């Protein structure tokens, strides 16, 4: 368990690492042509980055280089190595030739002086690439042999490059943080080399199309999963000049609470259910109850706060009133989905565990095209909190559709939350007078109290029986 807590350290830093990054933009850059520039240069290769996060190099590399020994194990590594080099070093040529084909993919409807320097950034980032596909294949081979904690850490590399790449910018502009992404995929994949120099190298291909037919359908599968990104972006660079920029600081600030709040509280309640598939209902009845439990007070305390806090994280050198005004509607947009997507995950990955795949599939699969007919209507017609509204709603539906399909929700206990959320709320706005600047932190412990104070109230016997 040692592991455990280390690794929730770890990753808690990693997060602020990234969120210090992002206050780096801001303050550097701000929201502007040339920062959407930098999102569409780098987007390609962040986008292949999250397919690999969902595992589509290990899936299919895992069990063929496992099934492997002696001299075949390098051999089949090789092969891997070499036929994706040829595929890569085609497409980065193509890339330098042909730049408005990942430009459009991302920023078709940026401006004319954007998408000229997206082409020159994207001679930089589109190597990254190689060295990204390089990085995932150690990772894989680390996996095997029972290697997660350190492979995991790694992009806190590219983070600090990135970072120091932006305080340099005062003297080169916004090149340097894409030198910086550039050089971050480098010393990725150089931190974690010897799994791959390790082997023996060998010039055959002789494995690459057996892997080849286990990987592409997969790798096909989790690129239009996670399709939303592309969309999403494409649609808001059709706005004013800045909203693919105004789109980032939402969404990755709201990716914190996400990531915190709708997905990671209920996972150890949802590792039960493998174990004890027969009380299925009453464990996802638990884990519904401790997603609540979380999000609905997080989505009150954010949207309330949300002005003050991303004009405390964001609002510095280049960053304006005005980008924060609008950063501020982006982020109100995006919360009003968090219980939604929480449920959603919490459903979702309770049917995950009783081995239904198909449930999930046809949500996911109405969340994305939702997602993406919502972005057409209110993405071109708003921009960016179009957008981000787009992706609630989406949620919305999806979180409908599976409870129709579950047939359980923990009613009682979501009224008693959302009472104790509006107690709260109530509470906050009153101590909301003097307009300081940072009073809005002492404002979230206020409702922290008061909601865990109303919390014990409502939920004293049971508080008796655990205690
Ligand atoms: C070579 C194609 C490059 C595509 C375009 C990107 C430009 C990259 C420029 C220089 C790459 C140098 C890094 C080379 C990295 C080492 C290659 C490798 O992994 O060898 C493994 C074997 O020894 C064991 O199987
Ligand atoms: C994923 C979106 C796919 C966009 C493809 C494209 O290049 O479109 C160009 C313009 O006609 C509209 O984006
Ligand atoms: C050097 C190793 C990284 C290879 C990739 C280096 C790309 C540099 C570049 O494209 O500059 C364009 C002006
Ligand atoms: C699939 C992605 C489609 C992107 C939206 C688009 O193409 O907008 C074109 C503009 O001209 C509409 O205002
Ligand atoms: C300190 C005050 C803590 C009050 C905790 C009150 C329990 C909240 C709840 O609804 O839990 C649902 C289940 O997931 C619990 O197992
Ligand atoms: C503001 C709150 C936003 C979050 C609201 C999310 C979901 C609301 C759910 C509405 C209630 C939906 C209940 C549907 C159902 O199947 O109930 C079955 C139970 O009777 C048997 O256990
Ligand atoms: C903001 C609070 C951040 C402090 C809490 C950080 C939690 C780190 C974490 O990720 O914990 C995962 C675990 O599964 C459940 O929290
Ligand atoms: C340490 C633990 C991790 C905490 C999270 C910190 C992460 C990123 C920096 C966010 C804070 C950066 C802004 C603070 C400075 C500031 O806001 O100063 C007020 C301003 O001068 C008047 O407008
Ligand atoms: C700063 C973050 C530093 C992250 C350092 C990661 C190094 C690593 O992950 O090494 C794993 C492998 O087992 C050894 O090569
Ligand atoms: C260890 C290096 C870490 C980060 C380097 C960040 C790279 C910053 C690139 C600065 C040089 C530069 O950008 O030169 C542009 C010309 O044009
Ligand atoms: C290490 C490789 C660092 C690669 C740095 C590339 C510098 C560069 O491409 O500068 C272009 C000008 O324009
Ligand atoms: C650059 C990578 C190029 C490596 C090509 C290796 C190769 O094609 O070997 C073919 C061999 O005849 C049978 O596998
Ligand atoms: C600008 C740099 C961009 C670099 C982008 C690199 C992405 C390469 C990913 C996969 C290999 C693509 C080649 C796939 C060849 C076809 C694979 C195949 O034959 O799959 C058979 C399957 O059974 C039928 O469903
Ligand atoms: C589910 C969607 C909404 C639930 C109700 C959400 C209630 C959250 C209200 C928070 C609030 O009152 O925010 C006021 C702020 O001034 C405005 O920016
Ligand atoms: C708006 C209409 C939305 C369309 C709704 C129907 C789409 C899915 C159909 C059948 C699922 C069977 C395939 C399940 C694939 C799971 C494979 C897997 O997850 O492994
Ligand atoms: C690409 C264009 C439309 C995609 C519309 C969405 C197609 C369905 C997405 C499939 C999905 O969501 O899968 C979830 C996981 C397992 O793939
Ligand atoms: C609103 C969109 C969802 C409407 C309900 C769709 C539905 O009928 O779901 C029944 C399915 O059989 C359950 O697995
Ligand atoms: C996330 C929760 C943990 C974060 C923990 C942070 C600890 C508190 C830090 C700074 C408080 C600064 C509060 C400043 C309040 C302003 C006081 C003031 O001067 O108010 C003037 C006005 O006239 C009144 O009437
Ligand atoms: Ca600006
Ligand atoms: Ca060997
Ligand atoms: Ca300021
Ligand atoms: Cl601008
Ligand atoms: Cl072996
Ligand atoms: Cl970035
Ligand atoms: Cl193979
Ligand atoms: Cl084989
Ligand atoms: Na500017
Ligand atoms: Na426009
Ligand atoms: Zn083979």
């Amino acid at each position: 368990l040692f592991s455990s807590i280390l690794f929730s350290i770890a990753t808690f830093f990693s997060r602020i690492l990234g969120l210090f990054r992002d206050v780096l933009f801001a303050k550097y850059f701000g929201v502007s042509y040339e920062l959407d520039a930098y999102f569409i240069a780098i987007m390609f290769p962040f986008f292949l980055r999250k397919v690999f996060g969902e595992g589509a190099m290990s899936s299919a590399f895992v069990p063929l280089y496992s099934e492997k020994s002696g001299e075949e194990k390098d051999k089949f590594l090789s092969s891997v190595i070499n036929g994706f080099s040829l595929i890569i070093l085609a497409l980065v040529i193509l890339s330098y030739f042909f730049p408005e084909l990942i430009i459009n993919l991302f920023g078709a409807g940026s401006s004319h002086e954007t998408k000229i320097l997206a082409k020159k950034l994207l001679l930089i980032t589109s190597p990254s690439i190689y060295f990204i596909f390089l990085w995932a294949i150690s990772y894989s081979i680390l996996n095997t042999n029972n290697k997660f904690f350190w492979p995991a850490l790694t992009p806190s590399i590219s983070n600090i490059t990135i970072i120091i790449g932006t305080f340099l910018s005062t003297k080169y502009g916004i090149i340097s943080p894409t030198i910086g992404f550039l050089i971050g995929s480098i010393l990725m994949f150089f931190s974690i080399i010897k799994s791959i120099i390790k082997h023996k190298y060998y010039f055959t291909i002789k494995h690459f199309p057996h892997f080849l037919k286990l990987f592409f359908p997969t790798f096909m599968t989790m690129v239009v999963s996670q399709i939303n990104t592309v969309v999403d972006m494409n649609v808001v660079s059709f706005y004013d000049k800045g909203s693919i920029s105004y789109l980032q600081y939402a969404s990755r600030f709201y990716l914190l609470p996400y990531g915190l709040f709708a997905v990671s509280v209920s996972t150890v309640v949802l590792s039960k259910i493998s174990n004890d598939r027969k009380n299925f209902n009453y464990h996802l009845n638990d884990a519904l109850k401790t997603t609540l439990f979380f999000t609905i007070p997080s989505m009150v305390g954010l949207i309330f706060l949300s002005t003050p806090i991303i004009r405390f994280f964001y609002e510095h050198g280049a960053f304006t009133s005005k980008d924060t005004l609008i950063t501020s509607k982006i982020l109100i947009a995006y919360t009003l989905g968090l219980p939604f997507y929480g449920i959603y995950s919490t459903i979702s990955r309770s049917y995950h565990a009783i081995k239904n795949t198909k449930t999930p599939f046809i949500a996911a699969t109405i969340v994305s095209l939702s997602n993406i007919i919502l972005d057409i209507i209110f993405g071109l017609k708003y921009g960016p909190i179009g957008v981000a509204l787009a992706t609630s709603i989406a949620g919305i539906i999806g979180v409908l559709y599976l409870l129709f399909s579950v047939k359980t929700f923990p009613i009682k206990d979501f009224l008693k939350i959302s009472l104790n959320s509006l107690i709260m709320l109530f509470v906050i706005y009153l101590t909301d007078f003097t307009d300081n600047e940072f009073w809005f932190l002492i404002q979230i412990l206020i409702g922290i109290l008061v909601y865990l104070i109303f919390s014990s109230i409502f939920y004293r016997d049971l508080i008796r029986r655990f205690l």
